[PDB]
RNA sequence: GCUCGCGAUGCUGAGGGCUCUG
RNA sequence: CAGAGCCCCCCAGCAUCGCGAGC
């Protein structure tokens, strides 16, 4: 029943976890094998009565080459906090909805008017993301074990390495740099047989840290949304996960309104998890509040066993958004969508996002730690049907 | 305090086998 | 079908140590 910093990040851990056996027969479930576990924790008031579990997540694996949906079907990523901040996109959804039903239901939503334009988050409405182990790239990369009590001291602080923005690789282990010669991936090329990058974890949370983790579908609905916290529930390393969570960017300059470098509370947990045993599943879970039970999507094709589309797919968000925006009048609107089609249309409809996250690949760029890979165009080239 | 090159030893997502378990 | 253990091999980075060169 407190808002130190340890209490609240034992408090989520144990609130995560303890959500996660909810989900999962008490963990007697063949979906609660797991390597990585993933969480949100909202919090409305300094007591741990007034937190709520809003997401869980499971997964340490990327979609295949193969599998891409050029109608945004499957799930690009599937490690586990990756996951957690989409589920927590599908609650944010479901407050906006929420908010737009009757006028009743306005007070139970954490969202209301702004000021400013659009909508806001309400007084002390905060999000606190949990991961069972260090984001992969960055804040792991080194010391992939526990620190020791003597010596935390990265012992090579200045070198090249750190900071460096890194890739996951189809096919291989460890998180690599990018390429100085590096021609930016094709959607033909990909399908071709190329390996496939994604962005390591570390580098995505630096990024939700300065472009906000609601996106930039939902900022033209909503002001930018941040993590006050992150919880680490293992392998826990101050300096490296400072610097790769926002420290390494700290140079940026020239945000637009209302964006900030966000810096948000680090802690480890007081009893480090102990590394899973048994091989990684080949699935991630997910769950939001609100659901009736988990879902179970195959990492490697970004689908279920049976190849139906994730409920947290570009598709199923878009189609959320748009339903959305059917019940939001246009003086509403922190940005001009007047009339939606293809998603990344409306995508860069959200300009001051867009802007926010141009200074963000420079502001990586100039500190020489590497320039950000973009999915293919072709990825985000598709509407509903 | 670093960078590059060459080695040595480890650490961290694929592919292919062997054995066992419900 | 599901799970476990072991083995082989690949992946391109990271760590430690040792040589050579340079800032
Ligand atoms: O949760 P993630 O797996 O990181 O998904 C993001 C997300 O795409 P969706 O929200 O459509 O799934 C980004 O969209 P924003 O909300 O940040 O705009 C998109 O960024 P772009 O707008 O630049 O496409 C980015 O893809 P990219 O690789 O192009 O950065 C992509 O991440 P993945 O491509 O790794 O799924
Ligand atoms: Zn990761």
């Amino acid at each position: 029943q407190l808002h130190l910093p340890q209490v609240l990040a034992d408090a989520v851990s144990r609130l995560v976890l303890g959500k996660f056996g909810d989900l999962t027969d008490n963990f007697s479930s063949p979906h609660a094998r797991r390597k990585v576990l993933a969480g949100v924790v909202m919090t409305t008031g300094t007591d741990v009565k007034d937190a709520k579990v809003i997401s869980v997540s499971t997964g340490t694996k990327c979609i295949n080459g193969e599998y891409m949906s050029d109608r945004g079907l499957a799930l690009n990523d599937c490690h586990a906090e990756i996951i957690s901040r989409r589920s927590l996109l599908r609650f944010l959804y479901t407050q906006l909805e929420l908010y737009l039903n009757n006028k009743d239901d306005q007070k139970r939503s954490i969202f209301q008017k702004s000021e400013r334009g659009g909508f806001r988050l309400k007084e002390n409405v905060q999000f606190h993301l949990y991961i069972s182990t260090s984001p992969c790239g960055d804040a792991r990369i080194f010391s992939p074990h526990e620190p020791i009590l003597e010596e935390p001291a990265d012992r090579h602080p200045n070198r090249k390495a750190r900071g460096q923005l890194r890739t996951k690789i189809e096919s291989g282990q460890g998180t690599i740099p990018v390429r100085s010669n590096a021609s930016i991936q094709t959607w033909d090329g990909v399908l071709q047989g190329e390996r496939l990058l994604t962005m390591s974890c570390s580098d995505k949370i630096a990024r939700w840290n300065v472009v906000g983790i609601q996106g930039s579908l939902l900022s033209i609905f909503v002001e930018p949304i941040y993590f006050s916290s992150i919880i680490l529930g293992s392998l826990y390393h101050g300096d490296h996960l400072s610097r790769a969570m926002y420290q390494r960017i700290s140079n940026i300059e020239d945000l637009p309104p209302l964006y900030t470098l966000n810096k948000p509370l680090l802690s480890g947990i007081s009893n480090a998890e102990a590394r899973q045993p048994g091989k990684a599943p080949n699935f991630s879970v997910n769950w939001t509040v609100g659901d009736s039970a988990i879902e179970v999507i195959n990492a490697t094709t970004g689908k279920d066993e049976l190849g139906r589309a994730s409920r947290l797919c570009k598709h199923a968000l878009y189609c959320r958004w748009m339903r959305v925006h059917g019940k939001v009048p246009s003086h509403l609107l922190r940005s001009k969508i007047t009339k939606p089609n293809v998603y990344h249309e409306s995508k860069l409809a959200a300009k001051e996002y867009q802007a926010a996250k141009a200074r963000l690949f420079t502001a990586f760029i100039k500190a020489g730690l590497g320039a950000w890979v973009e999915k293919p165009t072709e990825q985000d080239q598709f509407s509903l049907t």
